[PDB]
């Protein structure tokens, strides 16, 4: 679990980075497994329009043994329970390929899209972005308005951003391969394009509160984008095998 | 004049920043004159291909007295001469609007094919009308990538596409960057970024909600004058008058 000093950097800033949570052997396992999901997700892999290039794949924690364990990991599941003062469930899971010379980019709040088109009641959620590769200034890093979480499609306009940014600034947190970037479901952020010539990968996991579940009433999206099964997640039945 | 350390740095990396060359009042005059040039520039204002968004205005030094003086500034002209080892003239002038919310290229490549520049004995001076940060689309360079070795010598729709023109492929850049890195020089308002005609570079979009301005002056060596028989563009993009630039006399007016 996070120190109280880490919990309060997260409460203050709206995001937090822990470095080298995962080692190179575990990351490489995640990279190989992401390649299998790319090669055999069907409708679950997103492709570009006028190009044949793969940008992402979703839902893998429900079709892959490895990713099912990943989301129940002691380096993830506890921190998400702690931070959300609850038991939690995965709202969505994806693997993003930030391709060299990049996609859709506008400043947003995640909560907004979930609230309307899936049915989240409150911003009682977060995301853990696992860095499969080093995040630098030049490979399109997630970029935040720190403190920002406190709202002729769901993108924040320049007039509101103008004000939000004059007060708070902007940060593009960096980090080595194997870092985790935890960020609030109501922090405003944007993806810069990758002007480096090197592809970059991410695993993005959204933990939602159980008390805070979806209302199936409103939902439009298939299970691999928005989750139907709200069973609390627990650590793997504990074993010497 | 640049110190000997600054010249060597320019020659090694292909670029150099000088901070606070122009004071605040100076920048405001340039800003206000730039806004005039955008409102009156007519066919000299350039617009994005699909969207009609205003990107720049060209050749303003031939039409505005402030800008005609600017290219002769004792803050610029002597450095241009120093670095090029010659009399110089203005090959092109633009004002760029990097709007709130691209391709790796070498400037010289375009100038050689379209304007008849016989060699990369030219440079540009980028005057920061606003702070350059990591978030407002700084010009980004491969240090040392302008060296004569660095890249081995050489489609219709591509050439008609502004953002694609004479752009380096990802395979060329992959090699360049592994070995050399990328660097995005930052600076305060009023800084000047000098960069080589042959240095590979790119500009990320501006994701800040603030517009950002830049005055870009390309100086060329007189001995490296453009071959006018190979020129295809109007004077306000590629100059054909090669009068050596001379210092402003210091006077009471
Ligand atoms: O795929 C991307 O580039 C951005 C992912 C993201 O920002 C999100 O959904 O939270
Ligand atoms: O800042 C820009 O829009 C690109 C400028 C540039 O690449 C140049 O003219 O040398
Ligand atoms: O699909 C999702 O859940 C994310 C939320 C913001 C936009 N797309
Ligand atoms: O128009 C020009 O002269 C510059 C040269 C490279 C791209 N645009
Ligand atoms: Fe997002
Ligand atoms: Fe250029």
């Amino acid at each position: 679990t996070l120190s109280p000093a880490q919990v309060d950097e997260y409460r203050k800033n709206g995001f937090l980075v822990q470095e080298h949570v995962f080692d190179e052997e575990e990351i490489e396992l995640l990279r190989a497994e992401a390649a299998q999901e790319f090669a055999s997700g069907g409708e679950r892999v997103t492709v570009e329009q006028n190009t044949g290039i793969v940008r992402g794949v979703h839902g893998c924690h429900l079709y892959s043994e490895v990713f099912g364990r990943l989301v129940r990991s002691p380096r993830l599941l506890p921190i998400a329970r702690q931070l959300l003062r609850d038991d939690v469930y995965v709202h969505q899971f994806k693997i993003i390929a930030k391709r060299a010379f990049k996609e859709v980019w506008e400043w947003h709040q995640d909560y907004t899209f979930w609230h309307h088109e899936d049915g989240m009641p409150a911003p009682r959620a977060l995301s853990a972005a696992i860095f499969l590769d080093e995040v630098t200034e030049f490979n399109g890093p997630l970029t935040f308005v720190p403190g920002g979480h406190g709202i002729g499609k769901y993108s924040l306009d320049v007039e509101t951003m103008r004000g939000l940014i004059e007060r708070n600034g902007m940060v593009a947190p960096k980090g080595p391969r194997g870092s985790v970037l935890w960020f609030d479901a109501n922090i405003p952020h944007s993806s810069v394009p990758n002007i480096s010539p090197f592809d970059r990968g991410l695993v993005l996991i959204t933990y939602n509160s159980v008390e805070n579940k979806t209302d199936v009433t409103r939902g439009t999206r298939p299970e691999w984008l928005a989750a139907r099964d709200f069973t609390p997640l627990t650590a793997l039945q504990a074993t010497s095998f």
